[PDB]
């Protein structure tokens, strides 16, 4: 569709792509980085249009999409970012950074509620209402439907607008420095969960 | 006696302190730090003595101490840095920085153990036997015994070997980058804690 | 509307709370009171009418309101007051006395069920059906909705019916004075939770 | 011995009870006080002596005792006094006041420990040792021993230089007064424990 | 109704009693027996239709219904016989027997599920809809209503025709021994609540 | 019907299971094999029908189904394979080998969820809705009703077109040799429950 | 020795055992009595010796033995019968009756601990101090060690003293009557659990 | 020593492992296979001598080792081999078989205890005392001590001794079969802990 373009394992150029932040989002076969492979990598420019990018299976190169993870002029925003960070990383070898996680931002603002995904907070902050997959999808089958290709592009079409609202309340609140500090561990976070933390605080006391 | 120097309210000067890194710990009421008020900073150059400094009640100000919490060019070592980097910021107003842990540099080199207290850690690494009191101790006496003094010295004379150890084991087994990471993240983790979040892991899904 | 009268600040004055019970309930950024600031005081005389008064950061101050707090001939009705109690302290100095609870009634009368909340009493012992707010809600926000003030309003329309009900199930099943102390005790119980023992209750065993 | 006085039943008369406090324990069969009869009530004048009281199966009446119990010019210490608070009304239908408890006074004094027991107390506050009975005991057996006795009369032998110690603590800390509010509300939640909430924190939101 | 007669305090006389079982259930303000009173007694002769009975606060006979009780040759039928048999012996004086608990027949032959409830297994084993009331009710009300009285008829107008099902599946599964055994227990098992092992399993280990 | 055929005891002949596998499963009084005994058997070639087969309360033989158990060049296919194994074990003396298990091979492939049950797996993998029975049933009864059936029929009817996509998932993604292990531990698997071992996972550390 | 008689299957008569009351215990390979077979019976007269009885694998017989079980006329001592009555009615087919257990008899009447294993119960009951095994032992050894024979006969020398101080203690606070009936019923508990509700409380409510 | 025989990386020859069966334990850095390198591998050919062999941080092969890892005429015994075989398999690619384990060996014959540890079946079934490492160890130092090796010899000096009581014991008690299926499937549980499946019971229903 006109919001949605689909590619086989890279994005064919960065033509869409001059800007200074991009959104982005993954699928993979589960929550274990090491067992469950990289998917679908679905990323927009913030311009109300989705890239969604088929990733083979042992696929280890994707070098547009690389060269925008690498990019330290474009910030990479994520709902949740600790998960995708660490699956990208350990697909094509780049930790992408800088970040903006709309879910620690959300932490960090909405001190009222425990609802953080992102239905909810497009619903509150966006007024916008974002579909929720209930069904569980094979994401390595070899031909992807079309609402897998839409529930994958709802996930990137509206975090720019996301980042947006929360810059405000974290400037509203107080609370802008310590989310930047956040977001400068976060690549560190993910980096500890493959390298064995998965399932630890590491700044616990026990 | 020689290894322990007692002081009310502040270090006199900093003769001892013309140093790349200093060795921290404190003493309080207890583990609120909006209740529970800072009795005791104990602090060590590394050269095998302490200052054991006692904080009354309603004192707003230890500048010796503060310079040295402020310098960025001295390292404030402490073994589980999160709680008295919070009690430090909130009782003078300063967030001490920059840090290294030797908990956290412990969680990520002693793989093999989730004993991370200093006694364990300092009779491994050091070969040194520190006596862990037992009964409880109210800080906020007005005279503080010999045993406590000596207690709090134990506490920061050994943290330079720790840190000297820690740093060889972090560079062997590949963890030195993520280790920095954390260090540089803790200050925040701590006024996170003060902020309302102490019982929230912020990096954590739900 | 002609049953809800909204606010900045302050009541305008005392004209319409000339009477010896006023029920209050509020609306914070959430349910820590040293980080989540006091956003929406909802007040009613009992007379069917409600007053909402948007409180805004960092106001200290609320003189209208806080005479009738600190009036010791007015009973300061609650559902729950011991949160309520302990925001209004924070935000204006004075502890709000003397107090009914509903909610402790409740307790203490409807011994066949642990459905204590508002709008189920108020189903079952008024007869009354008020509406439960599904989505949370951002209270400290620069414009509140006529949604937000109707649910406000609804949390204090009807407390002085209840209180007037749960005395009487309180009298016939023999339980006044022991509800009457948890009143007299409960100020000193929200004192408590700003002093830091809001995890805790301070009767138990260990 | 001197130490400690023997009785059945009852006080022989209030010679030694010439005083504004008086210290108070209880034995009985068990935890439950409807199932589990009083057996044992021992008292000290904090003179350094202790009146030991076996109290006989189906026993009403305890005149002597219930004066000191009724008398509000008298303020009756315990450490932990709920349950005693409950046995002893059960028992003699009155409900003894005002009260001081010493182990509600050390949960709001002594802030940096979770031990509040009588042992663990006594040797921090005031340098006495008291032996713990390892062993379970028959309270309704017909003969006590003197290691009962013992055991019983070190509960009461030392709880006024514990309170003047708890209130010097009190004060310090600046919580005379909410220590206060609760010792007024011991005795309903003594008599709530009775009518059936024993298991209930009244306070609590659910 | 020609289905339910309501009485106050008593049956008026026995004259549709002269049955060999009896179908009991009970009514109180919750399910503390010591706290919470009987409120109604609801009973049916097995032919279709049942007698609701107000008890008045305070009632301590009721001669008609505690005839019943106690005739050896009337086997009381509940499902779940041992909270109404506490309460009845404790409001009346007469521990109900013999007894026959349609709950425990249908744990020793309802094998394939853990749904034991009155409604579910009346629509499994009759093809019987009785509608669960979804409400908390305050059976202490002066006045009780229609939907009360029907709910409360209800729980007996169907057990007769349950015991006979179960009676027949005991005999196809071969555990009517057992089942009786159990139903000569019961009425202690109840016994042992009312003095004070309500929440203990007697026959465990520990 | 044509899709569903009924039987007493056994299979009448083998006409139908000229194939190199069957789909099984089975019915009984509850869980626990011991106490609670087989009840129904369902089985299908594969070719769009089932056989229901009624077994009576102490059947100690099957001839004709117990020689498709014993047929080694029959795989014997079901959906969670652990307790049928062990309840067709417990009752006729052949423990059925060789198996494929499509529950195992479910939790080897749908690394994305944790729901492996038969309705959400032939829903996703086969485009297929089967209705799942809500209320409980007692499979020992002497008549079946035709719902029965086709719940039964329904376990089976498609578990051949299950095998067929889950052999394909487990190669593309790699796993085809450690789900051959576990299909053929687990006969060994169920012979444990039988002997004592169902509620320990005899791989397990401690 | 003079206090312990070793026998292999049976008691060689019954000269021993003309007496109304026997105590008893047993040794098993686990805690399984459908895996873990009986593999020792101590019995003692009372007189205080002790006969050990190693039981074969596969002993379907113990004559001597069993018709001590089956005598209506002398009541079966047991620390805990639960479980020993289901194996032994498990080996030889008669489920003895009828019995005393002092476990039932401790929790009825030491209300003050949750502590009721037997040496607990003998040191502070009988003053008799027995040595508890601290090693794992294999029962079903061909060869049984003299500390495992003096074990054995620990369990069952002091029960017919424990049962005369358990009834003094019983009719003291008047449970004689529930402890009665719960004997009488403890035969169908064990039987209940060879049956397949050994994990469940038959009189919970769910 | 003359009992422990020290390498580097490999065995310097096969020499002493003529044999049919060797037993093997490993250090480690820690529990994830992934994270935590192999340190060190203990061998024993069972004739009461060991070698400790030191394995380097990044080595990948170790030929005399590797060729008794594959060598089917040779059992590999562990106690509790699931870790180790999988340790041994990431470290040098193969993954030894066939084996023995002789903890799922105790699980299936030791079944009155959950004590299945190295040190409590070689006292229980061969009277050998085996001291426990009690401090934390760091097996990746470039140096280890004698005590280092005298803990991992002692982890393979008796586990053939372990092995012939408990084959003995497994066919005493008739399990021989099902502990045989279980050592071949060990070697794909193993597998499938590195695949990613080691927190989960794959023949689990849920």
């Amino acid at each position: 569709s006109m919001t949605i373009r689909f590619h086989r394992n890279d994005l064919p150029n960065l033509d869409n792509y001059q800007v200074d932040a991009v959104a982005i989002d993954t699928e993979t076969l589960g929550l274990n980085p090491h067992r469950d492979r990289l998917c679908v990598v679905q990323i927009s420019p913030g311009d109300g249009t989705a890239d969604v990018i088929q990733i083979e299976a042992g696929q280890k190169k994707a070098p547009n999409l690389v060269k925008l993870l690498k990019d330290r002029s474009i910030t990479k925003i994520f709902h949740f970012g600790r998960f995708d960070l660490a699956v990208l990383a350990h697909a094509f070898g780049t930790m992408p950074q800088p970040v903006f996680c709309t879910k620690i931002a959300s932490k960090l603002t909405r001190t009222y509620t425990d609802r953080h995904g992102l239905k909810e907070i497009c619903s509150e902050l966006l007024d916008v209402s974002i579909s929720k997959q209930q069904q569980s999808s094979d994401w390595a089958a070899e031909v992807l439907s079309q609402a897998q290709l839409e529930y994958a592009a709802s996930d990137v079409l509206y975090l720019h607008r996301l980042k947006a609202v929360l810059e405000q309340r974290l400037e509203r609140d107080g609370r802008t420095k310590q989310a930047e500090a956040c977001f400068k561990f976060l690549p560190t976070r993910s980096e500890l969960d493959l390298m064995g933390w998965a399932e630890s605080d590491i700044f616990a006391h026990s």
